[PDB]
């Protein structure tokens, strides 16, 4: 059982599901609402047993209302409690190289059709408009987003900002000014 305010909390992944935020930790996930209080914790397998027990990264696709879940080399598309047919797919149909096995985080920006997947120390920018990898990548975490470290454990965009969680730390980054607006404890996403 994950501790909501263990000031040593790191997160495994983070999406948004129809304007409801989902934070994954181990075989759990916290569900958050647009308000101020409350933060439920369910088992992941309560909702989707076909999934793995650990989640590597997660992102929501706004035009399809889908959530892609990454674990090792396989990824799952999910809509509701369902799992789209044809899944789990490999991360190969994704165009990622093969010296790449894990995906640590993922964010999709509705502004550009660009899906930002991070692996180990690099990034990769897919084009979820044309299904293509923006060729000027794999850039280094350090090169593109300087300041946040050299690894991303979870990431999400709540309007304007891209939130990077590096270990027990949260960065409120500005995609437009390329500068860390503010730094916080990872668990404040859960009000702690
Ligand atoms: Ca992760
Ligand atoms: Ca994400
Ligand atoms: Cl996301
Ligand atoms: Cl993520």
């Amino acid at each position: 059982t994950p501790d909501k305010c263990d000031p040593s909390l790191s997160l495994d992944a983070i999406t948004s599901l129809r304007g409801e935020t989902m934070i994954f930790k181990d075989r759990f996930f916290w569900r958050l609402h647009p308000q101020q209080v409350d933060a439920e914790l369910f088992l992941t397998k309560s909702f989707w047993p076909e999934l793995p027990n650990r989640i590597d990264a997660a992102y929501e696709h706004p035009s399809h209302d889908l959530i892609f879940i990454f674990r090792g080399r396989k990824f799952w598309a999910l809509n509701g409690y369902d799992i789209l047919e044809g899944y789990p797919k490999k991360i190969s149909e994704l165009g990622l190289p093969k010296e790449v096995k894990k995906i640590s985080a993922a964010v999709h920006f509705e502004d550009t059709g660009k899906t930002l997947l991070f692996s180990g120390n690099q990034v990769w920018r897919y084009d979820d408009t044309n299904h293509i990898m923006d060729k000027d990548y794999p850039r280094l975490i350090e090169e593109d987003f300087p300041g946040i470290g050299d690894k991303v454990d979870a990431v999400y965009e709540k309007n304007g900002y891209i939130y990077f969680f590096n270990g027990p730390i949260q960065f409120e980054y500005s995609i437009w000014s390329n500068r860390i607006v503010r730094v916080m404890p990872a668990n404040s996403i859960l009000w702690c």
